[PDB]
């Protein structure tokens, strides 16, 4: 069966893998290919802060929290193996600062060791008045992508520089199924005003002494508009913006400073950190994730699509969960074809 | 007044500073000098794992805990300033593993966020069955030493790479008050069978993805004979030995392997960590710290000594506390001299 996964961000890959991993030898032939106009280091995924942490607010389609939970476990499960950092994974602990008290996140129990910070702790940051502490995981985009890639590759999945113009295209081509994991740019293949770019610029900097993440929150300014600092496998990511509907893909000096000054302020020692890079990306913002099946008639032949997009600022945090669901639907699709 | 501090490890320096800091302009002249046959990077201090963490067992002296507490606060107080990492400080969180349950450490409340680990957590390190979690501080030897040094220097203390041979000699120089902070080698200036070398070899390795410390414990094997891993300002320190009465100062291949293999099991990712150095040092082991005053008659002239040594494996963890006490006695000494 000809399957075509469009997009090679964390979503496309995991998904592809997951499907193949689950059905390769459940169905004999099973042909998977991945088309994408961008591959790492060019995906949005490549620019994510790399932390597992869903938004504070309980998800609209409640199953999302499961996907999140499932993603976290899967990840955690790897922590212990030798390859975990080779997958781009590692545990990290850190803070979430606030200016006023606030309700515990629904994921309070998915993460390890969640607890409200004490005053002494808070004294470590004079701006904030309230916050939490917990340990979690770093799952780095680029590395994970490459891992995922090698995995798929050895599994025989094939990749292709392609810019799909239409699903039609792909279908006239031969795809029995098509899995749309085109991120923000999904709208192009089929409009979806729900979907929008959540622009975010960041700065990578070299400062090995920071071992914990620190994420501040301005309830007014909106989420991820406040300074944040996230240690990674080697560099640290300085961050602070999330602009909806903004599509400029260039790093802007203004933002650069607002990030630089804000973090520097939050974390004073940053004064000596050396900047090694700046990047900007589009969070595939959407009220909810679109992950559902859709049949498409072209001539006398039907073609199956399965959407998986709009993971906003938690694409990594919940990638796996969805990847599973798709496989699930994908399966139903096979049942209907009678295998 | 002529003061002479012998030794330039973390102990000598802090102490010197502390004295000067407190009495420089309480007394006018005040002449401080520091003699030491070894200066960083050569002190024992230079090789410490760099973590704030007193031993598990309840203190011999009641005062040790306070010194520890005082040291921790002083340190913590700096976390927030821009220079903290320039002093060689940063917060780090981590684990303490055990094979059987065990009583909470007395310092449970001095550290930030102490708590017993949960099972999921424990699943992360399968050979153990029990343990704790808390956040604390890294205070790196070398860096701190240099910091301390620049500070003293600008304060006008003067340094001399010199091997003192006798208290007698120093006193004979014109030394009004000698401050003894000669670490394990203290015995030489005046015997003390209580004092012994707590040999420890370690391996520095480059592995930036490890962000938390992990210290295992073998109740039989003795303290710090078990593998431990401690992230630092740039490298990670692999460790695992504490041999009493051993004075070989060379790194030994068997230790190197027992450390390497033990940590590597504890933390399989090191499979890819690159070794960048190996070192060995003597913990100035002693049943309890010697920190007390002692007068010494030489000819028709008395000379005041204040001992400060035998901080075993917590010299950093408690340096400041003692430094204060000395200043205190030092003061009494001034009172007696009627200022
Ligand atoms: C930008 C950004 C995102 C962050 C982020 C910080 C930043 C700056 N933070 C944070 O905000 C921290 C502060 C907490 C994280 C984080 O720390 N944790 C977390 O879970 N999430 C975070 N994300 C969100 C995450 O990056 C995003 O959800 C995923 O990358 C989406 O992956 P994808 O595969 O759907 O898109 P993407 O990676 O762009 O994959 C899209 C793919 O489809 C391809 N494509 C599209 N259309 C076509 C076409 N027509 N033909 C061919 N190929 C096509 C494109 O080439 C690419 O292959
Ligand atoms: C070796 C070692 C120690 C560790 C350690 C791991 C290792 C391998 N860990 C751990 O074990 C982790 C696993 C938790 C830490 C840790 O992580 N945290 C912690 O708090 N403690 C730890 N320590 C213990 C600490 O290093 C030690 O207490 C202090 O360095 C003592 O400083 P000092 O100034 O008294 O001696 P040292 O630094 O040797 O200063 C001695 C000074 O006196 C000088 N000197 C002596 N005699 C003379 C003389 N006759 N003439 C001139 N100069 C003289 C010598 O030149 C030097 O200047």
């Amino acid at each position: 069966m000809r399957v075509v996964v469009i997009g090679a961000g964390v979503i496309g890959l995991s998904t592809a893998l997951c499907i193949h991993e689950r059905y390769h030898s459940v169905l004999q032939p099973l042909d998977v290919k991945v088309y994408a106009d961008r591959f790492t280091p060019f995906t949005t995924t490549d620019v994510a802060a790399g932390l597992w942490q869903p938004y504070t607010s309980e998800p609209s389609n409640p199953q999302e929290a499961n996907w999140n939970q499932q993603t976290f476990n899967y990840l955690l499960s790897h922590i212990g193996s030798p390859n975990a950092a080779n997958m781009g994974l590692t545990p990290v602990s850190g803070y979430n600062l606030f200016r006023e008290a606030v309700p515990d996140p629904y994921w309070k129990d998915m993460v390890l060791g969640f607890r409200k910070l004490t005053p002494r702790e808070l004294d470590m940051f004079p701006d904030y008045r309230y916050g939490w502490f917990n340990t979690s995981l770093i799952l780095e985009g680029r590395k994970y992508l490459q891992w995922l890639t090698e995995r798929l590759t050895e599994r025989g999945v094939k990749f292709f520089l392609r810019k799909v113009e239409s699903f039609e295209e792909v279908a006239r081509g031969g795809a029995d199924v098509i899995i749309n994991c085109t991120g923000v740019w999904a709208g192009v293949l089929q409009p979806d005003p729900l979907l929008q770019p959540g622009r975010g610029q960041i700065i990578k900097v070299d400062a090995p002494w920071l071992k914990n993440f620190i994420i501040t929150h301005d309830l007014e300014r909106g989420i991820y508009n406040s300074p944040y600092i996230i240690p990674g496998l080697q560099a640290v990511t300085l961050g602070g913006t999330f602009q909806v509907g903004n599509w400029n893909e260039i790093n802007n000096i203004q933002d650069h400073n607002t990030i630089w000054e804000g973090c520097c302020r939050l974390e004073p020692t940053l004064k000596d950190a050396k900047i090694v890079g700046e990047y900007t990306g589009f969070r595939p913002v959407r009220p909810q994730v679109r992950l559902e099946r859709e049949q498409l008639r072209f001539g006398s032949s039907n073609t199956e699509v399965i959407h998986n997009y709009g993971h906003g600022g938690y694409g990594l945090t919940i990638h796996w969960g969805c990847a599973l669901e798709v496989a699930k639907l994908f399966g139903k699709v096979l049942e209907e074809r009678n295998l």
